[PDB]
């Protein structure tokens, strides 16, 4: 057939082609409706029109590729040229090439993903695609991510025109470093200029139970007088832990380690970590104490801290 290829979004008045000289026809041949216009095999719009004086086809509306074609790769508009005397009817065929006239969009512009503290690197997170409603080059091509320690991409060619897209942990993640990390999600097409579309996701670290209570120091020292009241402020024991809620909240307790003469003689706070005294001391009965203690975890698995305190008594009279 004859053929013409016209970029899309042309404004009117616009040059096809010379249609006169191509089919060798004469102008006098030509009237008013000799063109028809067809796609897909129906009756279109004018999109095109011819001009009896110098026999020309150019633009006479709007060409929207996307409009007419979407996501199929040709489009195509059929053309017969009517003519009399003699009587001939000569098909063209017009192809509307594509421009990048759109910009690559996600479905939405924020993204919430929660990952879990234990997870170890090397798992994958599924991340939705961005669309392209142009084609070929001008539709997404490259995806790219903001800059991060723990997350990259990865991208896979899957069929033609399409790639799979994956959200690697490449580092572990520390909720009591970073509970939040605030990622930017970048889809490129291939047009030039490149045309750019962006996606936010946040991803939540949730909290594991990973640390352990931990005094401030691993042992005391404390001198106690033999005759302190029972009640005395023996030490105040100081633990921390860096989880979250429930994870993160402590038990004081002393070890089971402990005789039993020990825990007559002394007591702990459960909350405050206290040490008192609980009877009454004698030099006599005891040079001196050693007291074990432990923090605990009120988390799924508790974890336990453990420092020890020496207590030397000291004589009176
Ligand atoms: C525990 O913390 C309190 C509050 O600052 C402090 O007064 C006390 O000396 C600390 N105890 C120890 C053993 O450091
Ligand atoms: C759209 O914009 C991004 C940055 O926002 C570029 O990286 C891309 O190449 C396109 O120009
Ligand atoms: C991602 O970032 C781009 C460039 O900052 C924005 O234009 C877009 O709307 C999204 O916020
Ligand atoms: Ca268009
Ligand atoms: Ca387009
Ligand atoms: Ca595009
Ligand atoms: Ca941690
Ligand atoms: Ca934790
Ligand atoms: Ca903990």
């Amino acid at each position: 057939q004859l053929r013409y290829s016209v970029p899309e979004e042309q404004s009117p008045g616009a040059l096809v082609g010379n249609v006169a000289r191509a089919l060798g026809l004469e102008l006098r041949r030509l009237g008013p409706g000799c063109l028809r216009i067809n796609h897909l095999g129906a009756p279109s719009p004018r999109y095109l029109e011819l001009d009896l004086t110098n026999g020309a086809l150019f633009v006479n509306e709007r060409i929207d590729r996307e409009a007419l074609c979407e996501q199929r790769p040709r489009c195509l508009l059929s053309l017969e040229v009517l003519a009399h005397n003699p009587v001939a009817v000569s098909a063209i065929e017009v192809e509307i090439l594509d421009i990048n006239d759109n910009s690559p969009r996600f479905p939405r512009p924020d993204y919430q993903l929660q990952v879990s503290e234990s997870v170890a690197p090397g798992a994958r997170f599924h991340i939705e695609s961005a669309q392209d409603p142009d084609v070929g080059a001008n539709s997404v091509q490259t995806y790219e991510l903001s800059p991060s320690e723990h997350f990259e991409l990865d991208l896979k060619p899957l069929q033609e025109n399409s790639k799979v897209l994956e959200l690697v942990l490449r580092k572990g993640l520390d909720r009591e470093q970073t509970a939040l990390h605030y990622l930017v999600l970048t889809a490129v097409d291939g047009g030039i200029p490149a045309r750019s579309g962006t996606a936010q996701i946040a991803v939540r670290v949730l909290d594991t139970n990973d640390n352990s209570p931990a005094f401030d120091q691993s042992t005391y020292r404390v001198q106690l007088r033999e005759d302190a009241p029972p009640g005395t402020l023996v030490v105040k024991l100081n633990a921390s832990d860096p989880d979250e809620g429930s994870n993160g909240e402590l038990r004081y307790s002393l070890s089971s380690y402990t005789s039993d003469r020990e825990r007559q003689l002394f007591s702990i706070d459960v909350t405050t970590g206290e040490v008192r005294v609980s009877g009454t001391l004698d030099y006599e009965e005891s040079s001196s104490y050693q007291i074990y203690v432990q923090a605990t975890d009120r988390g799924p698995v508790p974890m336990a801290g453990h420092c020890k305190v020496l207590v030397d008594i000291i004589d009176v009279n």
